[PDB]
């Protein structure tokens, strides 16, 4: 507003180039508004895994325009922030304690009572789970060939896989020698002919 | 503004031609942008086996509209930038270590000790194997006709499938040797006419 001949041979293409690229650039304005949002709100923080819309991994950092996470394989993934944004954000180590299900399908002759009864010792001798939370173990469907079983059991986020493989060995090792038997795809054939 | 014999007779015209074939060239700038952002901040550098939405292999050069990398088989492959920026962007050799999963299905029969101790016998004496990373081998699931171990082991990115195949012939090896079994698809079949 001063002089004519300083700003205003140069303006007059600034705010033009300012325009167009804003124009091709929308996408990028709008991946710095979703980084600032990230920022100020946190979903999800440095080192938490998280699942960002099918692409699972701990997340390394939220830059400018797209967040880095390196997958349990090891390979980085980079997401723009808009489509972060835009998506669901599943966060799987921030509440501290987490259930395990369990499936375990038995023959169609195994004692009902019995598979509890031990599906219950080995859940209760556990000390990583945690008692004042639910342990369901209960009859859940009667399949094809074998009745399964499902487990239920809170634990706490960090020794969360831990606890599903030591209770599943426990489990086929308490099975086999308590007489329980996993059984194999089961088919009845019939004959009509000799 | 100095002549309107000059260039008014001129500008006219080439003020709505450009304004026309930005609006029609409008995805011409949207790639444009793309590659710029994509050439100053680098996701992936030529030579790097990256994963642009389903369309993996290695990076040639980022040009000014798109990128062409050549697959595993070795076609080559056109992507416009502006997709590739707006999809997920996979880095394979970004990271210098990554890990291997094997899954090792066995017979029931098979003592889970012994199978342990083989696969922690296999990993150890690997000495491309990060001993520093975590090296887990231990019972993963009750499948239908086997039980399956998963075997993970960290490498440096350079020597992982090299890493991957001795360890598979190696446990293949020791198996045939040891003793355990690998099943083929078992079936219960019953009678019930002679
Ligand atoms: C464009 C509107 C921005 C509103 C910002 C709300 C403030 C959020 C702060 C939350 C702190 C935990
Ligand atoms: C349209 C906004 C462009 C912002 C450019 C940010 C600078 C990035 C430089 C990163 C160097 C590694």
């Amino acid at each position: 507003e001063h002089f004519g001949v300083q700003t205003a041979s140069v303006i007059a293409v600034l705010g033009a180039a300012g325009l167009a690229v804003g124009l091709a650039l929308q996408g990028s304005l709008s991946n710095l508004a979703a980084g600032v949002l990230l920022v100020m709100f946190r979903p999800f923080r440095a080192g938490e895994y998280v699942d960002l819309g099918g692409v699972a991994g701990t997340v390394l950092s939220v830059q400018i325009f797209s967040t880095t996470m390196r997958t349990a394989d090891g390979k980085i993934i980079v997401i723009p922030n808009g489509k972060i944004i835009a998506g669901n954000i599943i966060n799987f180590s921030r509440e501290p304690v987490r259930r395990n299900e369990f499936i375990i399908g038995v023959a169609y002759d195994s004692d009902i009572d019995q598979v509890k009864q031990i599906l219950t010792n080995i859940i209760q001798s556990e000390d990583r789970i945690l008692k004042d939370r639910e342990m369901t173990v209960r009859l859940n469907e009667l399949g094809a060939s074998s009745i399964n079983f499902v487990v239920r059991v809170w634990s706490n986020s960090g020794d969360l896989q831990n606890v599903y493989w030591d209770v599943l060995e426990r489990i086929k090792r308490e099975f086999d020698a308590a007489g329980i038997s996993f059984p194999y795809p089961q088919m009845d054939v019939n004959f009509k002919r000799v």
